[PDB]
Order: structure tokens, then C-alpha cells, then sequence
């Protein structure tokens, strides 16, 4: 059994973040003004049900800007530039439409828009628009590559957006440069395999042009389709994200990636959830520290699962479950880094009827709504898909973060206190049910009530997701289902008193990315660590090694032996080509000091230590 402990009087502080951020986390890939809200739905006022009742935020949109780019006339004075007058005209037409759409204006308080360009025709590779012209491909001193694309983007933002309501749509919170560019440039079938670093320079040019027209706008990149750092023995890291940080890092306000699990690609299960995405995110942060001297805010503008083996099938509840389980796990992991995550958006769109292909009968694979007669036919009014269960599960969750601990790296836990209510969230990374023994410490009173919410799969493969919601007189034990999530809601007679603090600080090494040779000591240094009287600590070993190679180095911390656990967060990565993941190693707090030496010795040759980082948890008093 796994012991899960909730210390509800102990605030968990990370940087200056102490509270659950619903807009940052409980959101989806939509806008308040898409016309799909307003027709063909069983629920008459769908915004009120989805946005208001469930308290769900938006969003991200690429289609409006694409339509303007693809239809704008060319500047007669400057070949390869959008005409400023026609651009203003098209933007004005759209702005007028927004201004007249008064029913959506009260929902602006739920919206912080991520704007982004689709790859084509924004990337200036010669692709022509519907008006028969291509964005300038020049790369001169006065017209660096992407100048015309950048000017288009900057002018679009300036011309279309207003200050809310009758003044126009509020400005975006964040401007991503370009969606999944290296997928199109390098990796897709029949990709041209043009210059990778040219794309990175393009980001600097775009940022400068956007900020010429819109000085306060945050710009980011590179919006990576598949951040797969270990590939080609870390050659992929060295050619891509390393270079992007080196070239454009100083010019970006935020970094942005996409994170998709592959639960079923030609019958293989290749997950990021668990230790793999920890390694990806640690490598971005660690190298940012080395090169830039700071961690850059990270956006995850799309995440969950891509379901290859089900993507030529019609809709099913099971396909939605594949997405749900990835979303819940990834979300917990992003919550653990809330101080350095600026936005994380599960990839679920509202309706995307544009994505329905009448040739094949295939609807879009990530929708909040589906037609009543699906999967048999794409007919009938729209009703919620199973993805609504995510928003049902997370309903109400807010408040001050408090300390949890669970003694199984495959179980993730978190908790938030909102007055009299406490939300205790537990997620399973294991592929079997896990029996939990629950302890709630820090109050003298029993809860007045307990509501259990449990999201799991019934009936195995091709089964259905179930959201069980029930009241419990007590909850000392609970079986969490395979890859399942529960949210346990405790309600107390009076407001819960939070009277202690646990402050988490994450420290980075002076170096990274070291090759492993058998019996050869690798030495890392983590310095200026601040200790208090009482604390705990975790060393985070990012390892990228072929299968068959040891994940159990000899570890010395300040000359003292520290044991490495057999179990780490998530799966052993069997169907992946190699192992890439962070092994989390608890370390006795008394071994640590301000300047620390971490030594690793492996028994075999090959692979790399990608990163060594450390989390310190400092307590206000002797809370253990
Ligand atoms: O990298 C593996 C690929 O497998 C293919 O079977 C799949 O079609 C392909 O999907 C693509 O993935 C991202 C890049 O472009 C979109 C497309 O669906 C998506 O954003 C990819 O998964
Ligand atoms: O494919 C054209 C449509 O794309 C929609 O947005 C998509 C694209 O960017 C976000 C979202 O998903 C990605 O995979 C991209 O393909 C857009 O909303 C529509 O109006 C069309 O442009
Ligand atoms: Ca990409
Ligand atoms: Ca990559
Ligand atoms: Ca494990």
C-alpha cells in the first residue's frame, strides 16, 4: 500500500506562488467569440454552462490571423509585404464584427489569449497566399529574414485588437511566433530540410517587429511539436533547443513547447508523463541558467495525448479517455513548477467543425462537443464529449497550496485550501490499481463532509471513462484505479488554519550534459544553497541512456554515500528507443551544505547525464 499524507496547515510556497491558478491551468484551446458556441448545440447557453458554471478559461487561436494573411493584398510599393491599407481594412472588418458581438463581451474576464501563426504561409519559404504573392524571403542587413512576416504580425495585432467590448477584442496576453515550425521544415514526410538555425534567427526578427508596433507584447517560441532531446545521442538537443536558446533566447519573453504522450502508435506506448517530461523541462531550465543566467517562463500551449491508432476512427469515449489520463498527469507535473510555467493548455477545442472531413467521415480528434449520433453518423445536435469530465473533476479546485507527500514515485499528489474546503488531488502513473492509505494532519477537527471524485476507465480497452462522485463518511483507504485521478473534497465547519510554511527552492548545477564512461567519476556542483534548521531535499538526476544500461550509479553527495531508489516516476520506457528521464533521489538534509559536490559513477559505458538539479524544502518549524 502507498502512504498519502496531507499536511493541511503547512503552506507549500514556490517562489512567490502560493495558490492554485485556475486561469493558468483549467482552460482549453478556444475563444469566447467562436461562432460554434451559438449554433447546433443541445445546451442553449453553452458559454454559461461550460465557461461560467465550471469556471473554465480560454484560450488560443490561429485561424483568424491565417485567414487575414491568406487574403490580404500585397503592398504595391514593396513586393512580398502585406499592404498596410488592405491589412487595416481586413482587421477593421473583423474588429467591427467583435464590437457588435455584445453577447460575448461579459466573458472577456475568462479570456487571456495566446495568439500564434500557423506555419504556412507565415514562414517565408515562397508559399503563395490566395492573392498569389509570397511573403518576402530576403535576408539583408536592412531586411533581415522574416521582416515582412514580422511587420504583418505587428500590424495585425495593432489594427485588430482593442481594449475590450465596444473598443475591440482585448490584446493577446502572449504572442507565439509560429506553430510547430521544425515539423514542417525538417521532420514531416517530404519536409524540405531547410536550415534549422534560420528558423531560430527568424524568431528574433519577428519579436522585434511585433514590439516595434506593440511595445509591451510578450513574444515566445519556438512552439516545439516534439521536444525529443535525447535523439541522435543528444544531437537533437544540440542542434535545436540548445541553438534556439543560444540564438534567440535573450529575445524571447517566454519559451513554448507542446507535450504529447503517444499511448498507441502502431501498438507502442511511448509516454512523456512521468520522468521523461521532467527531464525535458529540467534540460530547458538548466541550459537557460547556464547560457542566459535565468530560467525563462515556459508555456505549454498544447498538451495531452496524440492517439495515432485511433485517429482514422470515429469518435469514441475510449479515445477521449486516452486524452484525459494524459491531461491529468501532465497537469499535476506542471503544477509542481507553477513558478516557472506561465500557461499550460490542454489541447481540446470546442467543436472544430472545419476539421470534419466529409470524404472520410472523420471528425476532429480533440473536441469538447460531439454530435449526438456519433460515432455512427455526424448528425444530430452537439452534446459534451467525455472531455467534459476533466472540467467536472477539477470543478471548484482553488486555494492556498499545502504540503502533501506520497511515498510512491508513481503516485503524484497535491492539495489546495480554500477557506473551509480542502482539495486533495491524487494521480496514478502506474498501469495497475494502487491501494492508498490516507492521513490528514494539521487540524483537530474532523471534516463535516468528504466528496470523492474518481476518474477512471471501465471495461478496459475500448471501454468508457467514469467519473464517480460520492459522499464518504470516512476515507482512510482508497483504491486509485489504473492511470486514474481522484479529487477528494473535504469540507470543514470553519476555515482551515494554515500556520506553517514549507518553502521549495530549486537549484541548478554549474554544468550539464556529460558523457558516461564506465568507472569514470562525473562531478557536478550545486552552490549557494540556503538551508534552515529543518528541511528535506531531492536530487534530480536526468539520465539519457540506451536500454540495458544502468540507471543506478554510485552517488556521493559531499563525499557521503546516498542510495538511489529502484523506483522512479512513471514507466520504464520499454517501447521508447532509449531511456530519458529524471530519477528523483531523496537525500538526507544533514548531508547538504551551501556548496555541494554531487558525484556519479556508472558501471558501464554510454549515454549522458543530461542534468543534475536539486529541490530543497525548508520548513518554518520542526513540522516532522
Ligand atoms: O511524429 C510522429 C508522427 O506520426 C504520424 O503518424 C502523425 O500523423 C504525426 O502527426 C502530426 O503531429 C503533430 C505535427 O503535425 C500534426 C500532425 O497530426 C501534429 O501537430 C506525428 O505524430
Ligand atoms: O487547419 C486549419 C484550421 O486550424 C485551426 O487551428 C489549429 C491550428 O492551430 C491551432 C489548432 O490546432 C493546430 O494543430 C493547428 O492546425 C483554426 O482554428 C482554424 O480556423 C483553421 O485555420
Ligand atoms: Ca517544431
Ligand atoms: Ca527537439
Ligand atoms: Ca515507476
Amino acid at each position: 500500500q502507498t502512504h498519502v499524507q496531507l499536511n493541511l496547515n503547512v503552506k507549500h510556497k514556490l517562489g512567490d506562488v502560493t495558490e492554485f491558478n485556475r486561469p493558468k491551468f483549467i482552460n482549453f484551446h478556444a475563444t469566447i467569440n467562436e461562432n460554434y458556441w451559438d449554433s447546433a448545440n443541445k445546451i442553449a447557453d453553452l458559454r454559461d454552462d461550460l465557461i461560467r458554471k465550471y469556471d473554465v478559461y480560454v484560450g488560443r487561436e490561429t485561424g483568424m490571423i491565417k485567414t487575414v494573411l491568406r487574403n490580404v493584398k500585397e503592398d504595391p510599393e514593396r513586393p512580398g509585404f502585406a499592404d498596410p491599407d488592405d491589412l487595416a481594412r481586413l482587421c477593421s472588418q473583423n474588429k467591427k464584427r467583435y464590437v457588435q458581438n455584445t453577447k460575448v463581451h461579459p466573458y472577456e474576464k475568462y479570456s487571456n489569449l495566446i495568439l500564434c501563426n500557423q506555419f504556412s504561409p507565415f514562414y517565408p519559404d515562397g508559399t503563395k497566399t490566395l492573392k498569389g504573392w509570397a511573403l518576402s524571403q530576403k535576408d539583408t542587413e536592412d531586411e533581415p529574414f522574416g521582416t515582412a512576416s514580422g511587420e504583418f504580425y505587428g500590424r495585425y495585432i495593432k489594427e485588430y485588437f482593442g481594449e475590450g467590448g465596444e473598443s475591440g477584442e482585448p490584446k493577446p496576453g502572449f504572442c507565439e511566433v509560429i506553430n510547430e515550425p521544425l515539423w514542417d521544415i525538417y521532420d514531416k514526410p517530404k519536409a524540405p530540410k531547410s536550415s534549422i538555425t534560420k528558423l531560430f534567427e527568424f524568431h528574433s526578427t519577428i519579436a522585434a517587429q511585433v514590439k516595434k508596433f506593440n511595445p509591451d507584447m510578450k513574444v515566445g517560441g519556438y512552439c516545439t511539436a516534439f521536444p525529443d532531446f535525447e535523439l541522435q545521442n543528444f544531437g537533437r538537443w544540440n542542434a535545436r533547443w540548445k541553438q534556439f536558446i543560444d540564438i534567440a533566447g535573450k529575445d524571447m519573453d517566454f519559451f513554448t513547447i507542446h507535450l504529447y504522450d503517444f499511448p498507441c502508435k502502431d501498438g507502442k506506448q511511448m509516454y512523456r508523463k512521468g520522468s521523461n517530461m521532467e527531464a525535458t523541462m529540467d534540460m530547458i531550465e538548466q541550459y537557460s541558467m547556464i547560457k542566459l543566467g535565468e530560467v525563462k517562463p515556459l508555456m505549454i500551449s498544447e498538451y495531452s495525448a496524440q492517439t495515432h491508432d485511433y485517429n482514422r476512427k470515429p469518435w469514441s469515449p475510449y479515445r477521449d479517455w486516452l486524452r484525459l489520463k494524459s491531461t491529468n498527469s501532465m497537469l499535476m507535473q506542471f503544477m509542481e513548477r507553477t513558478d516557472n510555467i506561465c500557461y499550460a493548455m490542454p489541447f481540446a477545442m470546442l467543436k472544430s467543425e472545419w476539421g470534419y472531413n466529409p470524404k472520410t467521415g472523420l471528425a476532429h480528434t480533440a473536441r469538447m462537443l460531439r454530435r449526438e449520433n456519433e460515432p455512427e453518423s455526424f448528425t444530430g445536435e452537439y452534446v459534451y464529449s467525455e472531455l467534459i469530465k476533466f472540467y467536472q473533476l477539477w470543478k471548484d479546485v482553488k486555494g492556498t497550496r499545502v504540503e502533501t507527500n506520497c511515498d510512491n514515485p508513481d503516485i503524484m499528489c497535491d492539495a489546495y485550501v480554500d477557506g473551509k474546503n480542502v482539495y486533495f488531488i491524487i494521480n496514478n502513473l502506474d498501469f495497475k490499481p494502487v491501494d492508498l492509505n490516507l492521513s490528514v494532519n494539521g487540524t483537530s477537527k474532523d471534516a463535516k463532509s468528504i466528496e470523492v471524485r474518481h476518474l477512471y476507465l471501465k471495461g478496459g480497452k475500448d471501454g468508457v471513462p467514469i467519473l464517480d462522485v460520492y459522499d464518504a463518511k470516512s476515507l482512510d483507504h482508497f483504491t486509485l484505479e489504473t492511470e486514474a485521478t481522484c479529487v477528494i473534497c473535504y469540507n470543514f465547519d470553519r476555515k482551515v488554519k494554515i500556520n506553517e510554511t514549507m518553502e521549495e527552492v530549486k537549484y541548478y548545477a554549474t554544468d550539464y550534459l556529460k558523457e558516461i564512461a564506465a568507472g569514470k567519476e562525473l562531478v557536478f556542483n550545486i552552490n549557494n544553497v540556503k538551508k534552515t534548521e529543518y528541511g528535506e531535499a531531492v536530487i534530480r538526476l536526468g539520465l539519457g541512456r540506451n536500454h540495458g544500461l544502468s540507471l543506478l550509479p554510485e552517488l556521493l553527495v559531499n563525499g557521503k554515500k546516498v542510495d538511489i531508489p529502484d523506483n522512479f516516476r512513471g514507466d520504464v520506457q520499454k517501447d521508447r528507443a532509449s531511456f530519458f528521464g529524471v530519477i528523483e533521489v531523496p537525500v538526507d538534509y544533514s548531508i547538504l551544505k551551501g556548496n555541494n559536490t554531487i558525484s556519479l559513477k556508472f558501471p558501464d559505458n554510454g549515454g549522458h547525464v543530461s542534468t543534475v538539479t536539486m529541490q530543497i524544502f525548508n520548513f518554518s518549524n520542526n513540522i516532522r
